[PDB]
């Protein structure tokens, strides 16, 4: 089902070792501004930026991705997250989620869930159907020592 | 090369979709206490714990992994990292690195880099030889 506002498009660039997702709204693309996904994870700091579409992004079929992302949207509602934004992201909540009452902060958290979920699932080559997504989610939430 | 003390081993359990890594010293295993890497990444909070070996861990051949992990350790020396630990890990520096003078924080940063690197590189199906690792390093860091 839908991830956000009526015109938001999940897009990506294929960087070979990983696919890098963003969201396109009109000619604006919102995405994480660093390719160093390992540094991002280790430091707990990720910054969104808004860029112009360069014509080189591909569109993702969203399929049932929301089944998976909703689990984290719900589970990390009252939880500090790692996402900040540049000054160019003033209207991200409205653009991406269609909700002017949502704070920028809350929008960054939800969008960061979506983009990291898409990127991780792509790395795992997991299709975005409910069955496949539930299977991955079960392994992610399995007790670490088990 | 070696990643730590002379008896330290890189170990994992295979979850199919990914491998969950830890480091072993004797029958003590130090690992992240959640394998929900999304929650870990989104919240910027990873907690090490120390468990007993159940005999069901596999040993990784480390090859040249330290070539890659050392680069990240060196980049994040004067840099906050996300790794904390339960109190069971008070002796991780002496156990894992063989250095009682090393701070717990420094030990956790190094081991966190190693475990996340191993996990990510495995997902990428990258040989842990220097040439392969230099190629993915260059892509990650935009050199």
């Amino acid at each position: 089902g839908p991830l956000g506002s009526p015109t938001m498009e999940l897009v990506y660039k294929d960087r070979g070792f990983y696919k890098h997702y963003g969201v396109r709204v009109g000619n604006a693309i919102y995405h994480l501004d660093s390719q160093d996904i390992l540094s991002t994870a280790i430091t707990g700091q990720a910054t969104f930026d808004k860029i112009e579409d360069d014509g080189c992004w591909l569109v993702s079929q969203v399929a049932d991705l929301d089944y998976f992302t909703d689990k984290y949207v719900n589970s990390l509602v009252g939880t500090k997250h790692i996402f900040s934004a540049t000054q160019n992201c003033e209207t991200i909540a409205r653009d991406v989620f269609g909700d002017s009452s949502m704070t920028q902060g809350r929008a960054l958290g939800i969008l960061g869930v979506i983009l990291l979920s898409a990127g991780l699932l792509s790395l795992m080559a997991v299709p975005w159907d409910v069955s496949s997504l539930q299977q991955v989610y079960n392994q992610l939430t399995r007790a670490a020592a088990s």
